[PDB]
DNA sequence: GGAAGCGAAAGTGTCGCAACCCGAGAGAGGAACGATCTCGGGTTGCGACACTTTCGCAACCCTTAATACGTTC
């Protein structure tokens, strides 16, 4: 990991610096490059830039790659990895995680959740309390919170 | 990167069919010699197709991993 982001360190400064100027964030999670603005049709020439700085750092070593390059708007899904935007420009876990958490938390309130999935349901439940802390309120509310608190346990 | 199988893609040879040529032959006419149409090989050109070569998909995961629960690369 370490070796992966000092080899990208040059590709990184000079993307950024290109960036900033276009009022474009870019951040980059070892393979996902992100680019981000509120200007449109301002995107459409970033991946050539990334094209011809690789050419000029790596060579022809390191490449994009074409088929996962993607253009998204508020009109479609946003997720940047693995965390869903929302139109209210929030971070949210998506609707089907969400319901997905809600079934589960239902299913052990009747006792038919078995130990394993009570155990993965524990650690989604941090996840989501690291993500969406309101999600984690908003359970409580519908779920009461004496059954949350069993739930996830006592120290 | 690339077993083992296998099939795509492209190039090359081959082989049968058509088209024509050329000598032999029975004998039309009409009064003889041999016109004319056919039989039997033989040659050549051509194109469909079989055969030949190369490439590429992607087993396994090497001695050599860790093992609370969840996302991410």
């Amino acid at each position: 990991p370490v070796i992966s982001n000092f080899c990208m360190y040059e590709f990184d400064n000079r993307i950024h610096a290109a960036c900033k100027k276009v009022e474009i964030t870019y951040t980059r999670y070892a393979d996902d490059l992100t680019f981000s603005s509120n200007i449109p049709d301002v995107l459409k020439a970033v991946p050539s830039t990334l094209e011809v700085l690789l050419k000029d750092l790596f060579g022809s070593a390191l490449r994009l790659n074409h088929s996962k390059t993607v253009f998204s708007s508020k009109a479609h899904n946003r997720h940047v990895t693995g965390i869903t935007i929302n139109n209210e420009e929030t971070l949210s876990l998506g609707r089907d995680r969400k319901r997905f958490i809600k079934h589960l938390i239902n299913q052990y309130k009747y006792g038919l959740l078995d130990n394993e999935d009570k155990a993965y349901l524990i650690g989604l439940l941090a996840f989501a309390s690291h993500i969406e802390p309101s999600f984690i309120t908003r359970m409580n509310e519908k779920y009461s919170l004496e059954l949350m608190e069993r739930l996830r346990g006592q120290r």
